[PDB]
């Protein structure tokens, strides 16, 4: 399986959280397709100058919600 690219209006649309910045999803999804969704080297390497510290499961259960729902929408 190859990372999903949303586009801006998808995520104005449908992929905003009260907690998550745009910019800190799509730090998430460049790290996912620069280190082949390892979740701990993506954790190790995420940018916490910008970004809040998250579990690895926060980071995947941000992955796979964004994965769902680009699947509901796109149908
Ligand atoms: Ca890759």
């Amino acid at each position: 399986v190859q990372v999903p690219v949303y586009s801006e209006q998808e995520y104005q649309l449908y992929l905003h959280d009260d907690a998550w910045t745009k910019a800190e999803t799509d730090h998430l999804f460049d790290l996912s397709r620069r280190f082949d969704l390892r979740f701990v080297v993506i954790h190790d390497r995420y940018d916490h100058q910008q970004f809040k510290k998250r579990s690895v499961e926060d980071l995947k259960e941000r992955y796979y919600h964004i994965c769902a729902k680009l699947a509901n929408v796109r149908a």
